[PDB]
């Protein structure tokens, strides 16, 4: 058996995390902006192991902008941002709170007795509903669930503030303004808050390049609240990747304490690392580093020899939509049509992606479907059939971001041709389209056979690169022999290392129609290798 670990521990973009342990269970919760459904929930025995085993909001219910009705902006980069997750063991339900526009959304689900189970949630038992509207701004929200099942919410930006709330968790009965605020003026947001033996202790991001611990100096979870540093613009573990900030702290079963926090890893996206803590005698946690001082590029396994939890398909398994639901890998591009899609089933799986949105511009495309590029290198390969396009449909695998690219299929007339299509790009300056793309290359006219069965692969390096000038590149391949042989297309596409998109680069299906609905694709499978 392993006895340490590697840093990062899953190469996935999950930023904004929240960690919390229920009995064997560790739990984490990510943020997603307008990709639905949204805040996906992660399972470790370990810390080091994840796999993806539910979303807290089936289906964003923020405002009719998330159904993406009339083109960009959309809600692009709107949405969830860093938000809160605990589990209730009085009630055995898990709450979930996030500040999206000005309002707080709780969304619950029950746990299938988790707490009696060691904390396993059976997958049939997660059932999330909208539970309530706060119209308070709990703009980075940390909820803890005290000792005596009381509720709090630390938040806010550049000042943090303590609200009390009821007991059902649906309304605020007090607040604590300004319990700490940086004695230089510096801003600090990202709370996470808990009760640890019998302290209250608040975790805080100097954006973006330290930590900072906030513990009550009355014993009150209103405080006020005093600070030391946990991390600092430290070293390592990853080069290229900004710093670990943010992220929140967990213990073990064993009761040693560790601290999850992510780095900058763009262009992949925001990626977690762990650390051991230590206490000290006056009770401060402080981050056990390398003999070097650096963030320990490996480290002892938290838990050992723990079965990893394969609960579904792992990340790289072969998925051809089997089954009743998508797994929990994928994710649409704002809210879906469901008029637009169908998950076939059964045995022999497949998607069918009917054509949603008739435009010009792939970012105003409803039903594009996506999920995270494992790194730091991976090639991502859908299988279609793509006889069922109409006049004027497009439709491929995208490498999809605010500057994206793709290959795919376009049907003009009765002539269907593979292109790459690069310079489709969103302006950061409020999410509009700044470019509906270039045909940077034409592949081949092909035949009804071929149609039949397309393969189309991307291979991404998400290698980070963020803060450096040196932008990584994808390059697109097809395959018309059943997928033994591949055939390069287009120009390597070079991405970019900008965070304001905040999201990182996904691998994507999208169909949609220059012309008028009615064309179809069949998603028969995706696979995601990874470049060793």
């Amino acid at each position: 058996q392993a006895s340490t670990f590697t840093n990062p521990v899953l190469w996935e973009d999950h930023p904004d995390l929240e960690v919390f342990r229920v009995g064997s269970v560790f739990y984490y919760s990510s943020s997603t902006f307008a990709y639905s459904p949204g805040a996906p929930v992660l399972k470790s025995y370990d810390l080091v192991h994840w796999t993806p085993v539910t979303h807290s909001v089936p289906r964003l219910n923020f405002g009719s902008n998330y159904d993406l009705p009339s083109g960009t902006p959309g809600a692009y980069v709107k949405g969830i941002w860093a938000s809160t997750l605990r589990y209730r063991r009085s009630n055995d339900r898990f709450y979930w709170y996030g500040c999206v526009e000005g309002r707080t959304y709780l969304w619950t689900s029950p746990g299938g007795n988790a707490l009696a189970n060691n904390g396993e949630v059976p997958p049939s038992a997660w059932n999330w509903q909208h539970t309530a509207t706060i119209d308070n701004c709990y703009y980075d929200a940390g909820l803890l669930i005290d000792d005596d099942d009381t509720m709090y919410i630390a938040y806010g930006n550049p000042t943090i503030n303590v609200a009390q709330l009821s007991p059902d968790g649906t309304r605020q009965v007090r607040v604590q303004q300004r319990v700490y605020a940086h004695p230089q003026g510096q801003t600090v947001e990202g709370a996470r808050m808990y009760k640890i033996r019998g302290n209250y202790y608040i975790l805080v991001t100097r954006p973006a390049d330290a930590e900072y611990v906030l513990r009550s100096t009355t014993g009150s979870p209103f405080g006020p609240y005093e600070a030391r540093t946990l991390v600092s613009r430290i070293q390592g573990p990853l080069a290229n990747a900004g710093f670990a900030h943010q992220g929140g702290i967990v213990d073990a079963p064993d009761g040693t304490w560790h601290y999850v926090a992510f780095m900058d890893a763009y262009p992949g996206g925001r990626i977690p690392v762990v650390a051991p803590l230590r206490w000290t005698a006056d009770g401060w946690p402080e981050v056990v580093t390398d003999s070097q001082g650096r963030w320990g590029t490996s480290y002892p396994i938290p838990v050992r020899g723990a079965k990893n939890a394969t609960e579904g398909l792992a990340s790289t398994d072969l998925d051809e939509f089997r089954g009743t639901r998508f797994s929990e890998h994928w994710e649409w591009n704002h809210n879906p049509d469901t008029s637009k899609f169908t998950l076939l089933g059964g045995n022999e799986g497949g998607l069918i992606l009917r054509t949603a949105t008739v435009t010009g511009d792939l970012f105003a495309a409803r039903n594009t479907l996506t999920r995270r590029i494992a790194g730091p290198k991976a090639s991502g390969i859908f299988r279609l059939d793509v006889r069922g396009m109409r006049d004027g449909d497009r439709a491929g695998a995208v490498l999809f971001r605010d500057r994206a690219a793709y290959i795919g299929v376009w049907k003009q007339g009765n002539e269907a041709r593979i292109v790459m299509v690069d310079d489709l790009r969103l302006n950061e300056d409020g999410w509009r389209t700044a470019s509906t793309g270039r045909v940077a290359a034409n592949g081949p006219v092909i035949d009804t056979n071929a149609q039949q069965d397309i393969w189309l692969r991307i291979d991404a390096d998400i290698t980070p690169a963020f803060g450096t000038n040196t932008e990584r590149t994808t390059t697109f391949y097809y395959s018309i022999d059943g997928g033994r042989t591949y055939t390069r297309l287009g120009p390597a596409f070079a991405m970019t290392n900008s965070w304001r998109y905040f999201t990182g680069y996904r691998f994507g299906v999208f169909n949609f129609s220059t012309k008028s609905l009615g064309g179809e694709v069949k998603v028969k499978g995706f696979k995601m290798n990874m470049i060793l």
